[PDB]
């Protein structure tokens, strides 16, 4: 509940869809679209779960800790 939205916040991140998470922040899409490419975490922002499924391998090479849900203190 504490974390990201649902359709976006729980599936895939897309520039236009990532907005579902961060709807309303920048001025023109061009500004945000470019800015993220350099400053965004992944510089991709437009990738669905289906595409993510095929392309990168995060968990292939990463170990999560045994957490419960959200716990940012």
């Amino acid at each position: 509940d504490i974390s990201e939205s649902l359709r976006q916040g729980g599936g895939k991140l897309n520039f236009d869809e990532l907005r579902q998470d961060l709807k309303g922040k920048g001025h023109t899409d061009a500004e945000i679209e470019a800015i993220f490419t350099k400053y965004d975490q992944d510089g991709d922002q437009e990738l669905t779960e289906h595409e993510h499924q095929q392309m990168r391998d995060d968990l292939e090479k990463e170990r999560e800790d045994l957490d419960l849900d959200h716990s940012s203190l």
